[PDB]
């Protein structure tokens, strides 16, 4: 099958910025290439056809070349309604893949996590699972790490990670990371941490709570 | 242009179940169709085009059919490796337009949320806008209910809420509900409380602070 690569993964711009991302397949495809738009939590949309052509509705601002193996394609200047997932796909020959996608996020600041631990509530208990929470707030860059620690151990595979997109709000992101356990498990053990490591923090902030606070 | 309506929104199910999905068009497009599938976080792929035809790799489970403006999409035997939103697009007249998109979710058991709530933060205030956030973890299924309290008072049309996709873990849901005042009139109040109703919550759990 051709293999289409996408560059770069991901992209931190500024709104009235000039992009240009690439897209490489494996075998020439001649102007075979479709550029795809989708936004987080909608439906895909097909803003170039035949590597060149806009499609209705698409604004100039976007602009798709190459012939051959490699393409671009070329944001003039950033919209707030032009930062999400963009994907290139060939129609040369089946089957019809995909690259697997270049996502546009808006730059800013370098933000610290607000880290919080909650332990489990007494109901939850009571069904014979505990679910310990460590969310952090309000963060930038989105990459965080999350180590959970019981009794100064290492905890791993017992976990749950959630991560929001980039907000509207400041352009940061938010996550949760849930260490579900048994309540025989959870009884057994008395400290409870999570240890937050980010770009923002100048060393690790580790919440810690013993069994019983609440 | 030609409106592609598809059809559940989101479907629960478990594996080994037989699910059918459907796709309508505004106008005949005879079988200018394409099936694709998408799991949250990952590239799209084109699973069906020409309305019934298969693409080099799909297992055998996958069914398309339909001709003009009516189209479904079957699974035979639901795996692990096949919950995803499903989405259709017609090929006929530009634009190639896509269809809203079909979830298809797995069935686990009832999950009560978590709730915490947020004030918003000195920082933010400075942009003249207070967001109090209220926030669910780990619930199952998606429905719930955020009724926003400010000084006992019900509030209306000032709320949003953003809902994430099914973990691949624990198949859980995380939602946030946002009341989003302005600066003066978030220092003109007091309480302000969460109130979430959830299927896993006999009694509606109120979360609140007091500036």
């Amino acid at each position: 099958d051709i293999q289409m690569t996408q560059s770069p993964s991901s992209l931190s711009a500024s709104v009235g910025d000039r992009v240009t991302i690439t897209c490489r397949a494996s075998q020439t495809i001649s102007n075979f290439l479709n550029w795809y738009q989708q936004k987080p939590g909608k439906a895909p949309k097909l803003l170039i056809y035949a590597a060149s052509t806009l499609q209705s509705g698409v604004p100039s601002g976007f602009s798709g070349s190459g012939s051959g193996t490699d393409f671009t394609l070329t944001i003039s200047s950033l919209q707030p309604e032009d930062f999400a997932t963009y994907y290139c796909q060939q129609t040369y020959s089946t089957p019809y893949t995909f690259g697997l996608g270049t996502k546009l996020e808006i730059k800013r600041t370098v933000a610290a996590p607000s880290v919080f631990i909650f332990p489990p509530s007494d109901e939850q208990l009571k069904s014979g699972t505990a679910s310990v929470v460590c969310l952090l707030n309000n963060f930038y860059p989105r990459e965080a790490k999350v180590q959970w620690k019981v009794d100064n151990a290492l905890q791993s595979g017992n976990s749950q990670e959630s991560v929001t997109e980039q907000d509207s709000k400041d352009s940061t992101y938010s996550l949760s990371s849930t260490l579900t356990l048994s309540k025989a498990d959870y009884e057994k053990h008395k400290v409870y941490a999570c240890e937050v490591t980010h770009q923002g923090l100048s060393s690790p902030v580790t919440k810690s709570f013993n069994r019983g606070e609440c």
